[PDB]
């Protein structure tokens, strides 16, 4: 299979650029030059690149340096045809953010965190980015008495409302995507799941400008069903971006290649995003890989892993397509009544009174007889896996 | 410490009445008589009792029978001075509900599920219940291709909108509390965390009427911080009811006595609910125990475990109070800047233009210096634990 | 593909016979007649059937009744040609076993548990069973102070030594396989992982007669790597039997069809078992399916699910074979140095004195140069998955 | 309370010396001087200090320097009276160990790893250490096809056999303690639980020289019951050392102060270690704290956290003794038949023949009457907790 710009595969500069310094060891790889990253990615089929302010411009660079770096980066995008669909800000690495950015108990840190983001919004706008991703990695706590969650949510809200105000006033037209994570690096992070992030966004001043950027491994760290979570995000129309990667359940954040973790869920996910209503994808944004080339690899291993992500997505798509197109699957879908859930429970114009008067819905209903019919779910499931396995 | 009606301890009929028939063994206790249960609960200090329709009136009882049971039940209530703060409907036991009640693939079951709940609403209304708890235990799936999540949410919403319609027309004054659970009995259940349920509720026709009924153990099954999720629920003003119990992380639902699983989180939870805003509780509803007396116990064990629930709460409350009243704690709270989070990040009348003009929030900000000061959070945590252990 | 008797696929009478009564609901299926189960299994390609004493003969059957059942049973076996490779005893259903069988705190229960087992060994020996599986589902605790573990291990060992004795004296020639499980139905089960069971077995009077019966989902309930634990069981030579099924990480025991849980781990498990050293399988006992047809299915779904287990195993076996015969996979293996681990670290005849003498092992070792070479693990993992996907 | 040298509280240099560089951010604390560490710890009550070669002497220090550091370190011990009970080797930080030390696919790395340990054994022997802790943090894999587990166990064994040989020949008198961990930093680590580690040790050439060093957080990362695992380790007589800390279930390794994670299990653990048979502790080695002062803390928080470890153990000890001494507890233990588990199942001289002859153990046994009696476990648990809360 071959990747096209229409596939919209994007990679964070911090992904292929991860030097592999983990919590227990030193880096095993040298630093990647942003310009080189741009050329390599272009080469493997990516349509865009993303970055944290500090990934491109070293924290504390003078404007002369800063400016120089932006200029070169800009050239590279130019020559290669790559776009910058999203930008984000690093509010977790520097020691000042040890208790968070937007929700640090220290007031001065909160003012500083907003400034850092405003600045990144400026660069984003200049490069044509449409989405600002906010990953509140340090917002949370290790101890319950150390953080007033209520106050914290008020402060998270206060900061986001200002950001939307500014973007709207400067006419940047950005969309904001809150990225949920349950833990790591804080004992517990605020807005731990896709659900909590969506509920929170609904309380902002201009909620229509806000959505979520769910990550495969983040939901899997709590042993949740990522596909089902995305389905809910789509129902709400809050899926503004997505970070794809792999994880093996509740343990540290692994960031494996997409599909190298829960393979069955990777399959149902591609199916959900691609076999949307009327042939068309249910999702239109970037298919962004927020992963890390394993610590045991060298740059060869790095480019390999970059391509594996694209490969995995395209192989899965291909099988998801075939699954749905199979008349035997179509038949099994019918038997399991999957589409019958789309029919309203109530007849047209029917209310409580008409339902209360319908004896077939209760008084004359044979629950025992209906309770005995099988749904044929194992069989439908087995058909899906045989398609995944290329055995059908 | 002794329980008062003011404490508002309530228990489900199904908790003390659980016969301890589990997934791998027969019942070890005989059935508990409801009148008996009312009488025993009144005696241990409970102010109220709750029940699923099928816990009181056996599935399929003729009207004569059903009518007789209610009459006896009401009399017991009468005599003991116990109220019915909440009622719920069993939409999970009978085989007809094997693929869900409101979201079953089968349209006829969905219709029947609504009828079963309307009927329970009438009875709750009759007994003076204020809350209708909805636990969608069979809503979800074992395989991703078996359930269209989107359509399922539409149907869950279609059903709730109708229930609210009816309650409102009839003047019942009920409040609806959705109860989230990540799994069990289904592989994955729709609306798995407190967050997912709050986000969903914000999408119904009369949202003001809807909230959640989170359960200690259900959030812990995903390894989430229960106190922290309750904090967010209170922030959204959607904590309509609470189910208290104990659990040991992600494994089957244990339903232990409150405080017998994660004790530290049980402590921070009581602190949150009781050491509210004024001096007053932050939550005013029933303190409901949704637990199960261990299968190894007889009826002496059952009554002991009921009392243990009340005892754990009162003991934790007492230590939470003492913690907050301690001068050394006040000092640790001041050093950790807990209260500083409550001060707006921005000065009154400050917007992005003023923030951008503040050189001190960025250009002249000494992040290195700020990042070197400690928050003293361990010390604060240590004082909290010492209060819990009665060591101070 | 089609299963042959050489494949050695076996099923427990309790798998296809599960009536689907779970922790939250009634059975959805009627009971399966054992003779009918024998015929249906033979028909789908199973070579054997296994059972708990109470699956075949209802608890408390008089001797005439029990004898009658056993005889009809044997006739079915005879006519179909199916064998009984393993038998087991139910020490978890009856209320008497609420605190365990061999380790109940109650002495009389421990004496009864041993007699229930001895009686099953006789029947096993008469049906030709070669393995007795021991699953101590009720040995454990919900509270730490309720059970003396040391005393419990002593009692466990005391019971197992007697069983080996009787078997050896009767010339039964049975091998014993302890089945580990972390929790469910007890909060914590004794001998929680394959590791704990192996270490325990090593302390018996006649260790050579004892091994383990690990189950896919049981190790996954603790989020452990099943293939890797099986690899270690094989290194100790204690894999006496195996239970294959599917699970989705830490949650109640799902008992899905094999391969329907962690697909990638199922794949590597089949590779380990069949692509053993010397062309041949690394394991030669039964490939036993200890699973449950989902509660949503009827008898058609039950047989579909039985056949899905065998199809899953054969498909994965085919892909594991092709994987290994791929010259590109071989080249990747060589590049990743997998086989180089099989070469002793020390030279023949080298001891610490000679090692200490080798400056190339330390003094002149360039750690930094070695440290920079990639292992090519990602690329290898990618080829593995492409084989599973039928993309190669 | 106050710590005495008889409490044997020890700490690793890497604990209070952790600079707080995590997977997502820079160090928030400067480096701690080892002599100072010796002094500081002596002051808070520790009786000993431990370290990794590389904690003390910077990786790649010339002989002169190394010698220099050791001599200063020896003086500080001298001056303060602290001992070095255990020493360990760093086989996880340097890039050369990315695929492991002892089981690296690369043979040259395995040879180098052995040399690096021999050298630490010498320094350990010279400082009077009695235990060599072996933590194979990089032993494992991210991908199943990348590591031959059987070969890795052979190589692990091969390296340990040699270390034992050396120690015995040099007359060092060291005992070896293998430390199990399920994951982090490798996706899956070899010897993931205390169980797997004990089983392994039993296969070595001089097993009497090997035991384990289980860590509270490591077992909790897999959601296992720490106390129960230590109870099994003591049964086997393999508890050579112990690492105490706190953790909040399956997530990244938190390394909190002991008792700051699962409080109830920290209580039962202290009870098991101290309320041993013959009044005396069941365990007499060092109570070693392998924890990390939270990243939000400065050097004051660091010493605060060090003291917290000691305070937690002593407060728990105090409650564990009060618990056992309480007459009501004594009455609950009796009703729970906790001690009846210590009486053999069989009468002295009884074997299967006499057991079979006992109609009362089977034919005339009333399983139903026995099954109806409760064990009073909930009451017993409640008393334990009230003792922990200082409520009794
Ligand atoms: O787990 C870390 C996050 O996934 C991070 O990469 C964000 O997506 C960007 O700040
Ligand atoms: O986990 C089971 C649920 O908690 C149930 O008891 C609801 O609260 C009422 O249906
Ligand atoms: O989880 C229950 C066990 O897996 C059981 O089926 C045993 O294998 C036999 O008693
Ligand atoms: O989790 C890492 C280990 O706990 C480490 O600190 C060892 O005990 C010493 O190598
Ligand atoms: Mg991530
Ligand atoms: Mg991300
Ligand atoms: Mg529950
Ligand atoms: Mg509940
Ligand atoms: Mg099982
Ligand atoms: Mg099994
Ligand atoms: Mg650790
Ligand atoms: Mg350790």
């Amino acid at each position: 299979v071959q990747a096209t710009r229409e596939d919209k595969f994007s990679f964070g500069l911090w992904t292929v650029g991860w030097q592999a310094r983990d919590a227990f060891g030193d880096a095993t790889r040298t630093a990647l030059d942003p310009v080189e990253a741009v050329h390599k990615l272009a080469e493997i089929g990516a349509y865009g690149i993303t970055f944290h302010d500090d990934d491109l411009v070293p924290f504390g660079s003078d404007a002369q340096t800063r400016d120089g770096i932006i200029a070169g980066f800009k050239k590279a995008l130019d020559e290669t045809g790559l776009i910058v669909p999203m930008v984000t800000t690093n509010l977790f690495t520097h020691p000042v953010f040890k208790d968070g950015g937007f929700t640090s108990n220290d007031r001065s840190v909160r003012r500083y965190a907003i400034r850092k983001v405003l600045r990144q919004m400026d660069l984003g706008a200049e490069l044509g980015a449409k989405t600002l991703v906010l990953w509140g990695g340090r917002e949370g706590a290790e101890y319950d008495s150390a953080k007033d969650v209520s106050a914290a949510l008020d402060r998270y809200r206060e900061a986001l409302n200002l950001l939307a105000q500014y973007s709207e006033d400067r006419g940047y037209g950005l969309r904001f995507a809150i990225e949920p994570k349950p833990n790591e690096p804080r004992g517990d992070i605020l807005l731990p799941t896709a659900g909590h992030a969506i509920a929170f966004v609904q309380e902002l001043e201009r909620p229509e400008l806000f959505g979520i950027n769910p990550e495969t491994g983040h939901e899997q760290m709590s042993n949740l069903n990522f596909t089902q979570g995305i389905a809910q995000a789509l129902w709400h129309k809050k899926l503004f971006h997505i970070d794809l990667n792999g994880q093996h359940g509740p343990k540290f954040d692994q960031d494996l290649v997409f599909g190298h973790g829960d393979l069955l869920n990777a399959f149902s996910l591609v199916d959900l995003l691609e076999n949307g209503p009327d042939g068309a994808p249910a999702y239109d944004g970037p298919r962004h890989f927020d992963y890390k080339p394993s610590r045991t690899e060298d740059y060869d291993g790095v480019w390999e892993s970059a391509k594996a992500n694209i490969r995995m997505y395209l192989l899965l798509k291909e099988r998801a397509k075939a699954f749905r197109a199979d008349p035997e699957v179509q038949e099994a879908l019918a038997a399991s009544k999957v589409a019958e859930l789309k029919t309203p429970t109530l007849n047209p114009g029917e209310g409580y009174a008409e339902l209360l008067a319908d004896r077939s819905a209760f008084e004359d209903y044979d629950a025992d007889a209906v309770g005995a019919k099988g749904f044929g779910f194992v069989k439908l499931n087995q058909l899906a896996i045989e398609h995944l396995l290329g055995a059908r």
